[PDB]
């Protein structure tokens, strides 16, 4: 695995969908863009 870790990394904004840390609103909001998912046509994954 990796540490991931860089001298300085403060985490303002939580996605409390999955568990991503932003540094501004835009940048957590822009990812919430990818969560939702539903009446998907093709079940063929899963
Ligand atoms: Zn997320």
């Amino acid at each position: 695995g990796s540490s991931g870790s860089s001298g300085t990394g403060e985490k303002p904004y939580k996605c409390n969908e999955c568990g991503k840390a932003f540094r501004a609103r835009s940048s957590l909001a822009i990812h919430q863009a990818t969560h939702s998912g539903e009446k998907p046509s093709g079940p063929s994954s899963g």
